[PDB]
């Protein structure tokens, strides 16, 4: 599924991501924009052979099982495929564990490089929320 900007902002709020670990909804929408362009089916292969899955490009190295990432963990206790669903529940639940892991949203390198410190509220500007 390719979300619209305000459509994703509303789905993230419904699932309690808005101000989760003190990150305003614009931070989550910005990170999703640059990780997946709002596409739930987005995948990216890393040089290390791990893979990033879904709207927030969650990595098989730690967070989900894809059966093809030697030595990896599955800390969200999900198959990585669950992160590609039109329903964002698994991605949101798993992102809550990631952002709680100690480095906040720096876990998403694209958030650090493209969202951090920027006018992230522009990402929810005009949305009925
Ligand atoms: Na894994």
């Amino acid at each position: 599924k390719v979300f619209g900007r305000c459509e994703l902002a509303a789905a993230m709020k419904r699932h309690g991501l808005d101000n989760y670990r003190g990150y305003s909804l614009g931070n989550w929408v910005c990170a999703a924009k640059f990780e997946s362009n709002f596409n739930t089916q987005a995948t990216n292969r890393n040089t290390d052979g791990s893979t990033d899955y879904g709207i927030l490009q969650i990595n098989s190295r730690w967070w989900c099982n894809d059966g093809r990432t030697p030595g990896s963990r599955n800390l969200c206790n999900i198959p990585c495929s669950a992160l590609l669903s039109s329903d964002i529940t698994a991605s949101v639940n798993c992102a809550k564990k990631i952002v709680s892991d100690g480095n906040g949203m720096n876990a998403w390198v694209a958030w650090r490089n493209r969202c951090k410190g920027t006018d992230v509220q522009a990402w929810i500007r005009g949305c009925r929320l």
